[PDB]
């Protein structure tokens, strides 16, 4: 039996206020994949890889157990490749593309929002293991 699981994915980010002197980093950020509902996806997810930019140490980051999140600091925006592997090697990995957002849009800045959130939706489809 093939099943559908809605997921959300993307990132949050917070401005430090002032650039850290040592590395010029201006933000803390967390990239993630979550189920939409409050459930445990490690029943069907073996692992989730977050390919960070090459300026990061060991840029291929792997999370084997929830929560599926990576938290870092940074100063610039870049594309992250997210790859979800299923428990079964039958099932094709889901590949997702996400631009890491640091800088608040001017609209959300003017509405008073403290933290940036760039979140997208998807539906994972797979056979029950």
């Amino acid at each position: 039996v093939t099943i559908v699981k809605p997921i959300v994915y993307g990132n949050v980010a917070r401005y430090f206020g002032k650039k850290r002197e040592e590395d010029g980093h201006t933000h803390q950020w967390t990239v993630y994949v979550k189920p939409y509902r409050n459930e445990d996806m490690s029943a069907y997810v073996k692992k989730i890889q977050f390919k960070l930019h090459e300026s990061y140490g060991n840029p291929l980051r792997v999370v084997t157990k929830p929560p599926y999140e990576i938290t870092e600091t940074g100063w610039g925006e870049f594309e992250i490749i997210i790859k979800i592997f299923f428990i079964d090697p039958n099932e094709r990995p889901v590949t997702l593309y996400h631009l890491l957002k640091l800088f608040q849009s001017d609209t959300n800045a003017m509405l008073g929002k403290k933290t940036v959130v760039s979140e997208f939706y998807d539906e994972m489809i797979f056979q029950d293991p």
